[PDB]
């Protein structure tokens, strides 16, 4: 192997990642942080976010695994034989790419990207494959993956769909859905290929969220969401359902 | 080739469908009532279904057409050069009903959806053989793709592009207290997932499927799944979903 | 004062009932279930609603008072523990009267309903919604449902519909799954509606009708028009201690 | 009468404004007040108003699409200089106490949201805890505001004269940890509705088009206001016909 520890960096993350270097040193193991083909994460989901983040140009070929003190497989008392059985089944998530205009900018993301207005009133034009669908306004859009649609998105009264599934999601945030604003209030789902174009009405200012990043854009032209061609792959050794039932249901 | 023309009957959909075959008769077609290889819907979205209905047998070689006469009938009554038209098939996913008791199966374009007899609708729901929540309310609803623009969206599922092959379930007016807890959420599924729905006290349920409502006593399990097979459109031009959504909610 | 006990049936809830028959025999108390002052339900809000219609043309002549044996519930302040003191302080006279707004269906082909709870329209199901005889609306979809205050915690919740203090007059109109399209075009949220203002459905299309009240469900042929109101009759109940709304729909869901 | 005219400042309200003049003017101690705009004009000039609501009759023109408090239309104008020379009509309002104490009006609502980051409370009714809250954030609403921010976000609408307030959830969070009765629900008079901090302590309180960052807030508490807004009223529009144009058609405009 070629790999890698992140590690939240508190009292019990730390341990964790040199006792797995120190168990990965009995094995045919490299370390390298500057091309793993294994990154392990441990700690949480916030955890998590930041390691894909900081490998978006290998997602070709890296097997991302969660420690866990929704992407954790693994419970610490577990690490021991995940080395072993590491040091021995790759599934794919979709990604949403969000295109910023102005030199245009591009951002991926693992669970969402969101927009609102950057402190007045959120009005902007939806338009579908070139085609304009509807005036929306209120306090912003919400543009999620499928393993995102645990997140934000379900606070927002969005589906939970298996991530197995390549799709993007989009979430109204308040809207006002008048005559003059009639917007369609379901969440919609939008297959590979499909561009959702959001183009400013009046003001051209945005605070957009990708994942925990949050950044004021002025003068923006365009927002445009699509299903990424770059995909994330998880190391698994997966029950969606049931996690789930157990974070949710109890 | 072989073919044939359903009506919902009023005046405009029968007149129409003889001026469509009499248009048929100057070209190699022939009409066929058992064994078509292109079926012609004229009427509503409901006259499609009953058409889907009445040909579930031969889906593999039927390419289906609606016309609409007030999401599955693109056409207007530009009907006469759609004859001449008469190219691309378009593929819908479908969804298996499977009721045991001997088992009985049913197709759906659009949703199953499972209802009680008549009080109280309790049912633990079962997904990939393990116990997911326990349901009170009104009922559940079971939508294909394309079924996610019709009573789907009313009860507050996502509208789905018709081409992701997955089926939505979404709750009618759940009961949520103290140890009545639901997910609230729709829920989309992929193939090859199964949703088992087991009853808990009552054994008796309303079963729809599309159109088409049955009583069903002594119900050991209601199994959901999308089907492998698939319902294929004949396609001539560009009617894109989004737009017809927009057309039919958003003007 | 006249005075009657209705019971669930089962034998708990009997038995309870013999026994304050017995306690109220100590006073100046005379059971009559034809024109009685007091009604007691012992069971549960389901015996309550029971009670309630089996005498709803004398709700200006009765004060109520609820038992249940676990969960409260939203009309039972009672627990059969605590029956003994109950008969002691509805004895003495005590308690004060708090009343509860009530709703009224009217059908037209007349027939008219008063509901405690809820009153349900059900079929394909297309109505005009006619407030204070302007048109609102042309819905499409399952039913709606026009809820009394009190009447908020139950079906109305499970529609999306506010919880509403039940010192609240007013009653509260929710959709059951509305298309909502360009030609059905619905408002969406539930509406909130004074006394003295009446929502009329009228039908467009089809005209029979499944018309629940409360439990009771009835099918009405030939429907012309259904009407909804706040009635100028109230429920009132028998109340000895500060009735805390907030703490029940905390207990029963939260 | 002593009267005056605000206006949101564009072409056709300050002309407006300049012209029904000429159709005492009194900044100081109006008997009537004008807005001449949008509903948000008419919230700056109630909020500019807040110490005589109770010698103020308040009236709305709508110089873009129908207001809620913005009734009249500009076409208008004349009969108003006319008619001016009338009953009143007087809605709820909603009194916000944020205590570390500061006291504010509403006349649409007020909402509280996190600073940043996480956004959990107490939520405290008549001095007992009813639930721990999670999300984005509340929405207090008068009866006038239903139509605004509180219908966005799933709230009834409720006719003016009901003397209530409503509360909202924004973007709740429903899981193992946190539990909420996710309905909007509504309070009569003398209930107070307290929020009280669990972790941390900053908030963006917001009343009407205003909001507010507070640092180390100790308690944030709702009730009805026994303060109520008056409209001067002369014709019959009613409120449900407003909802009705402004959310379903409007066939004749």
């Amino acid at each position: 192997m070629k790999y890698m520890i992140t590690s939240k960096g508190d009292e019990k993350s730390d341990l964790l990642r040199l006792n797995m270097i120190a168990g990965f040193g009995e094995y045919d193991m490299e370390y390298d942080d500057v091309e793993p083909e294994i990154v392990i994460s441990i700690g949480g989901d916030g955890t998590f976010l930041s390691a894909f983040h900081q490998y978006e140009e290998r997602l070709d070929e890296i097997a991302f695994i969660g420690i866990h003190t929704f992407y954790a497989d693994w419970r610490p008392a577990e690490a021991d034989k995940l080395v072993k059985l590491l040091a021995k089944q790759k599934v794919s998530y979709a990604l949403l790419k969000t295109t910023v205009k102005y030199k245009e900018a591009t951002y991926l993301a693992l669970n969402e990207s969101t927009v609102k207005s950057s402190g007045g009133p959120f009005v902007v034009d939806v338009v579908i494959n070139d085609i304009h669908f509807e005036r929306f306004r209120g306090d912003g859009l919400c543009m999620s993956t499928p393993s995102g649609t645990t997140a934000y998105n379900k606070s927002l009264g969005g589906a939970l769909m298996h991530p197995s599934i390549e799709a993007m999601q989009l979430t109204e945030m308040a809207s006002i859905n008048n005559r003059v604003y009639r917007t369609i209030g379901s969440p919609l789902v939008f297959p590979k290929h499909h561009v959702v174009s959001l183009q400013p009405v009046n003001d051209k200012d945005f605070q957009i969220s990708v994942d925990h990043l949050s950044i004021l854009h002025r003068d923006v032209q365009e927002i445009r969401y699509e299903v990424s061609a770059k995909k994330i792959h998880f190391a698994r050794f997966f029950p969606f359902w049931r996690r789930v039932h157990d974070s949710f249901i109890e």
